[PDB]
């Protein structure tokens, strides 16, 4: 679809069998989700934005469905204020910016 | 144009008569630029991100050209790690997400 930017570009995602709301974020290299208990091994990581860094758990090869479009990649999980879909998964669903 | 997301969506902007590099960021409500000398009145403001809050100067009704498209709006100036163009100006240049 086409998403305008008058409001935060929030969409429904399906991950680990659960539905969540997430922000499509072209300014994010990586995808960061609010605290959730995903199964499997993970690696510690630190992610930075405005204000500093937070500690996250990095999970590899996680499947996420974003408005019916499937993507598979690295998902970071930690105390983020909002679920963020980053470029690593937005490239996979064929997302572009247009103006 | 149409911009894919394999690389960071960095563009050249013109502000206060100066050229800078900035990230087109659909996950940002507001536009935040690194420390710089902008003309005009300004107000102290606080903006929060993934790591916490930073102190910024809010400049209102600032002209900025983003890849040839003129926007006039609010620009925050402060210790951000990267220059970010947020939705407040992306809407003015007609930017949408498409997938
Ligand atoms: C490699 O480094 C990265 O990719 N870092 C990513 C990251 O932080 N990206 C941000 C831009 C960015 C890019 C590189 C370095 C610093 C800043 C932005 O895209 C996402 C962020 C989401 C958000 C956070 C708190 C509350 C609401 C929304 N938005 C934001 O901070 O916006 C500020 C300014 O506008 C205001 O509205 C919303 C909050 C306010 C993190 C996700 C992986």
């Amino acid at each position: 679809p086409q998403i305008t930017l008058w409001k935060r570009p929030l969409v429904t995602i399906k991950i680990g069998g659960q539905l969540k709301e997430a922000l499509l974020d072209t300014g994010a290299d990586d995808t960061v989700l609010e605290e959730m208990n995903l199964p499997g091994r993970w690696k510690p990581k630190m992610i930075g934005g405005i204000g500093g860094f937070i500690k996250v758990r990095q999970y590899d090869q996680i499947l996420i469905e974003i408005c019916g479009h499937k993507a598979i990649g690295t998902v970071l999980v930690g105390p983020t204020p909002v679920n963020i879909i980053g470029r690593n998964l937005l490239t996979q669903i064929g997302c572009t910016l247009n103006f």
